[PDB]
RNA sequence: UCGACA
DNA sequence: ATGTCG
């Protein structure tokens, strides 16, 4: 019910789905952009949302921050929780990059620890997530 | 299919 | 329209 302003918010920006995917993380309070991923030619919205959360986890861990992460992606939150991105995107030559990033994200997750709460941003009550494009 | 999150 | 979960 309460927005934890002392947090990191992430979100994906896409052009087509499957289509070009990029993502960024911002300070929920100030909107300051803390990180951005170079656009990936082909990927799905959910894969980008997943990557955004995992990158967020790595970003906070490297800085010893215990701040939670907000994502408005039901799918990505579950994937991170299970440490498994159950994407249906075909694995082929043009989806090689997004899949490599997804695979490496899962890999990091299974080899590192964190207590970072991953919270659902309630868009229907609070409006667009702060990392929205 | 329905409901939901994008 | 397309990607995913409950
Ligand atoms: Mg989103
Ligand atoms: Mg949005």
């Amino acid at each position: 019910e309460e927005i934890i302003w002392e947090s990191l918010s992430v979100d994906v920006g896409s052009q087509g789905n499957p289509g070009i995917v990029e993502y960024k993380g911002v300070d929920t309070k100030t909107g300051e952009v803390l990180f951005e991923r170079e656009p990936i030619p082909i990927g799905t919205n959910n894969m980008g949302e997943f990557l955004a959360i995992v990158h967020g986890l790595r970003y906070l861990k490297e800085r010893n921050s215990r701040k939670p992460i907000y994502s408005d992606s039901q799918t990505a939150i579950k994937w991170v929780k299970d440490k498994k991105a159950k994407s249906t995107l075909v694995r082929n030559e043009e989806t090689a990059l997004i899949w490599k990033l997804v695979d490496e994200a899962e890999e990091w997750l299974n080899t590192h620890t964190y207590e970072t709460p991953i919270l659902k941003w309630q868009t229907d009550k609070w409006g667009a997530i702060k990392a929205d494009y």
